[PDB]
This record gives structure tokens, sequence and C-alpha cells, in this order.
């Protein structure tokens, strides 16, 4: 039941370019265990075969047998439905709040980085910091799984690896690619690093970069930066 995910090509028209939607889906497929392959699509120069499978020009899309599926959320939702137990595992989060913790982070970042008027830099940066703290608190709050089970050093603090427990879920597939863009781009163009004092968020990124499903699906730093260069370099 052949699985082909079509994703945005980077600056040389071949390699992985910047796209959080592509990476999220790429991650879902590694995590599912399915046999699959990825085709990169140069969005300035779609091949004729790609033009014909996705006449609308959406991206990413997914070839499943002979059907093309568009819209990332619906693609994901369909991968969860059709690649299901017992032959593949359920990836969706158990706790609803895991799907919405730090959702706002990527919008606040975008605002922050598209802005070019120095007067606004500070308030937008605090927007971003606050969104990261909501996330941090969610990462340091014990989930129901962890109830009343701790050791003396770090009572009240969670020790789970990812958003919803110790297994990557769908919620991580959405968040991690976005946070990864936030870090690379804000470091390069805004003199900004996620504060060390958000130890949840750091401990979380550490656990992420430790898993090939995420680190193998990241675009090269240079592709992310090039991708954001025009919009980001405008603030003087």
């Amino acid at each position: 039941p052949q699985v082909e995910l079509f994703v945005k090509a980077g600056s040389d028209g071949a390699k992985i370019g910047n796209c959080p939607f592509s990476q999220r889906l790429f991650m879902v497929l590694f995590l599912k265990g399915v046999t699959f392959n990825v085709t990169t699509v140069d969005t300035k120069r779609r091949t004729e075969t790609v033009q014909k499978l996705c006449p609308g020009g959406q991206l990413p899309f997914l070839l499943y047998g002979t059907e093309v599926h568009t819209d990332t959320n619906k693609i994901e939702e369909f991968l969860e439905a059709v690649l299901c137990p017992p032959r593949y595992p359920k990836l969706a989060a158990l706790n609803p709040e895991s799907n919405t913790a730090g959702l706002d982070i990527f919008a606040k970042f975008s605002a922050y980085i598209k802005n070019s008027n120095p007067a606004l830099n500070d308030n937008l940066e605090k927007g971003l910091l606050k969104a990261l703290k909501v996330l941090d608190n969610y990462l340091t709050s014990p989930l129901p799984e962890e109830v009343d089970e701790t050791s003396a050093e770090d009572e009240g603090v969670s020790q789970r690896k990812f958003l919803d427990g110790n297994e990557l879920t769908l919620a991580d597939c959405n968040l991690l690619p976005k946070l990864h863009i936030v870090q690379v781009v804000c470091k390069k163009y805004r003199g900004f690093t996620i504060p060390e004092a958000f130890r949840g968020v750091w401990r979380y990124l550490s656990n992420a970069y430790a898993r090939e499903e995420f680190a193998s699906t990241c675009p090269d730093d240079e592709e992310i930066e090039l991708a954001y260069e025009q919009v980001a370099k405008a603030l003087k």
C-alpha cells in the first residue's frame, strides 16, 4: 500500500528545505513504522508528474496508493486512521492539553520576526517569551500518569521526555519542527536564545535532538536561515 510523501525542496532544488508542515508529517511516518519514501519538490519548478498528481499545487501532499491527500492536518488525521493498531501504533496524545500547550509559540515568533520597526521589538519579544513559559510550565507539570510518584530532589516536577509522556506523539510532531525554526532563526537574526531558565523546554529539546525521527528530519540550519532571510533581515 505504497506511501510517498511530497515535501518542499531547499535551495538547490533537491535537499530538504524549510517547512514545519512537511517535517511534521515526515516525523509521523518514521514514528508509524510504515514503509515509505520522500520526494522533494522544487516549488519554483514542479516536475510534470508532480504537477499532475497535485493540480492545485498544495504542499506537502501524500500519495497513498493512487490517491493524493492534501492539507497537513487532514493528511495526519488520515495517517492516524489508516495506519492503526495492531499493525502500527496509535500516535495521538492521551491528554488533550498536550495538543495545545505552546501552540501560540509559532505565531508569536512569526510576528516577532516579520516585524521591522525597532520600537516594537521589545513587546513582541515578551510575547514570545511568555508563550515559551506557558510551554515550560506544561513541561514541568506532572501529567496524570506521574501521579504522586517522585523522588526527594525534584518533588512536584515532571521527568517525562516529551509532551504527553515518554513516547513521541502527534503533538510533538507538530510542535518540535516549529520550535526548531524559532531557535535557528531567532539565534541568527535577533540575538535571541531560549533562556536556560526554561529547563523544561531545554530538557525537551535535548530529548528530541536525541531521536533520529526528529534530528534526521530537520532541514539544515542554512536552509532555515535562507528561508527567513528576506523577512528577518529587515529589522535594523
